[PDB]
């Protein structure tokens, strides 16, 4: 029993974390096969980040201006390219620690494990979620740029995030492994507005299912509600609208607990209108939205990986 | 910026997770050098766990009754011994993935990363703390026994915990890597009472320092208090007594933030007497006590590891 915010084992990802230095800027890179992926702002100075012409700044650079270090081993760069906002450095050595991997662009609300790195050295690992406004609430200091988020199916590491920018509001933004930013953000030191952030409603419901499984059942009423009546409560409290697709993915949790999805929505509706009255759910006084329905099923059944 | 419950990179520990099978019981083992460490209740059936004579049950077993599997490789057992509550299986092959390691018995209040495993396969990683009553609030299903907790200095993995028993209350208990249980618990399926659990006061204060560093400063008053006056508030709300040693380890945090330790204690005293009034601190509506002063310094400075 017990429920914890759990991150995937980071071993398969640590073996791909290298250090990329271009001039004075040093950040982290993802070494897969014979290609190193890193944020393209490694080619920028501090003044450049105000308004950088990345095409021009990349032209001034050659292959030998990029220093890639895998621990203590230097990697000779034999080619460089810019795909959107990431830099693709072709090296002469294929990474022997390369795991099975894909490049996946996740959707808002999905979760992934983040391996925070500095100077190509792994520092820590934590689980976070892609907010509906395409930001993430992570822990990123200077030098963490190039840290990657990922999911592990079993033997396959689905890389889905690379950190690029910390917004002036303290939240973070980045791209997928093809350089395409999540959301309207850009890799430039300017005032960037993140939209209104809502709560991932389907994640809150799955977390409530995890609580019933683990003994916390005080929030269970026998009130029920319709999908439209609940979404009327969801819009008032800045919750994402619940669709039939969300009900379908909560199916197995509803079958294991024997609690209908709409019955749990009425419990959440009462939680939103009345609060928690000082009580706790799974050791939390707030409504958690960083557990997808898939995350709850994994932890409540013991799904392992390589 | 940003503050997250961060776990150490688990790569160095994944390479030591093997599967130990004795009869019908299968659990996880820690393969270091040419010795595999696992809970001694691998030799017990389900009926045995009610009241097991471990010396007798071990005598019925021989070296060939223990099946150790490192992924797909079988490890021939050439010797077995019982040290307290752990089983030491000597194998013919030294683990090539053995990192630099020590065996350390942590104190209550300290934190460590837990690598939850099943059938010798790593499943997830999360950070937890040794409660003052020597329990831990983890996520452990059937088969997770043998999962280890650890800390990483830089290249050295300080193994400090092995999971053995889930108490009937849902909390978990285990031993160090020498088989000595943390607390008064035993590896037997019986009614085991865990003492009253208190809040790690020094951890709450360091977490409040992390909040001031990250912008959350609404709880800052200019009230002050004495060490004895605060401990009078601590005893009422089931908090651990604060000592001068606790003030000394919070020194660097007090120097970085410029906030005296006793000034922060008065802020916590107001938080205990008045609550949080619906506000949040670092995204939490409760007072977090699973961040040691060392954990805050690491995350607020970027300490990396191998």
């Amino acid at each position: 029993s017990g429920f914890r915010k759990m991150a995937f084992p980071s071993g398969k990802v640590e073996g791909c974390m290298v250090q990329v230095t271009c001039g004075t800027t040093t950040l982290n890179g993802l070494w897969l096969d014979d290609v190193v992926y890193c944020p393209r702002h490694v080619i920028c100075t501090s003044e450049d980040m105000l308004n950088p012409n990345y095409e021009d700044l990349l032209i001034r650079k050659s292959n030998h201006n990029f220093l890639v270090q895998a621990g203590n081993v230097q990697l000779r760069v034999i080619g460089h390219s810019m795909q959107n906002c990431v830099l693709k450095l072709k090296v002469d050595t294929a990474n022997p620690k390369t795991p099975k991997y894909k490049f996946v662009r996740i959707q808002p609300g999905q979760t992934f494990s983040v391996l925070a790195c500095y100077n190509g050295s792994p520092s820590g690992v934590y689980q976070c979620a892609m907010r509906p406004n395409f930001t993430i609430k992570g822990s990123f200091l200077n030098g963490s740029c190039g840290s990657v988020g990922f999911n592990i199916d079993y033997d396959c590491v689905s890389f889905c995030y690379m950190h690029h920018v910390e917004l002036p509001t303290g939240v973070h933004a980045g791209t997928d492994l093809e350089g395409n930013f999540y959301g309207p953000f850009v890799d430039r030191q300017t005032a960037q507005a993140a939209g209104t952030d809502t709560t991932i409603t389907v994640n809150v419901l799955a977390w409530l299912y995890a609580a019933v499984i683990n003994g916390d059942r005080w929030f269970l009423n026998r009130f029920t509600t319709t999908l439209n009546d609940f979404n009327l409560v969801a819009m008032k409290y800045n919750y994402e609208p619940l669709t039939q697709d969300h009900v379908d993915i909560l199916g197995p949790l509803s079958a294991q607990t024997g609690i209908a999805v709409l019955d749990m929505c009425a419990s959440l509706k009462e939680l939103l209108q009345n609060g928690m009255n000082g009580r706790t759910i799974l050791g939390s006084a707030l409504l958690e939205d960083e557990f997808t329905p898939f995350d709850v099923v994994r932890q409540c059944s013991g799904v392992t990986f390589q």
